[PDB]
């Protein structure tokens, strides 16, 4: 697909039994999802953006489906106001910026 | 150009005769630059990111050349962690997401 940027690039993602709307975000190194209780090991981390930092839980090798494209990798979970698909997963689904 | 996402999509911009590195940020509605001097009236604004809210100065109708593509639009100036080029100017240069 081609997604223009007139509006926020929100797409449907699936993580296990949860479907959520998330930004395809080229300005995000990492994938940051709003609070959810995923299974398995994790590690605490702090990530910074506009306004300062938030504490997140880093889960590794989590499969996520993005517009029917399979991805698997690190997902950060924390008190973000929006779900953010970062470059770690954007590359896996073949996402580029073009102009 | 086509830009892949294994590295941060950092590009050189020209603004007020100055060259700066800025991040092409599809997860950003607006363009937000680190502290700098721009001429003309500005208005105080507050914006919220992942870590909370900050105060910025809003300048309207500012020319920026992004990889040689001309834009003229609103630039917010304040304590962003990184210079970010948001959708207001990404649209002007014809930028889309493709996968
Ligand atoms: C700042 C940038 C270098 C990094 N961020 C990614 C951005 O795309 C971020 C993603 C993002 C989007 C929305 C909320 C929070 C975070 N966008 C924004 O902060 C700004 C806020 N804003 C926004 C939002 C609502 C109203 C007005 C604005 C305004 F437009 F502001 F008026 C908006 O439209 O973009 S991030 O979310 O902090 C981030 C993500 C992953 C990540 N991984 C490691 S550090 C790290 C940091």
């Amino acid at each position: 697909p081609q997604i223009t940027l007139w509006k926020r690039p929100l797409v449907t993602i699936r993580i296990g039994g949860q479907l959520k709307e998330a930004l395809l975000d080229t300005g995000a190194d990492d994938t940051v999802l709003e609070e959810m209780n995923l299974p398995g090991k994790w590690k605490p981390k702090m990530i910074g953006g506009i306004g300062g930092f938030i504490k997140v839980r880093q889960y590794d090798q989590i499969p996520i489906e993005i517009c029917g494209h399979k991805a698997i990798g690190t997902v950060l979970v924390g008190p973000t106001p929006v779900n953010i698909i970062g470059r770690n997963l954007l590359t896996q689904i073949g996402c580029t910026l073009n102009f």
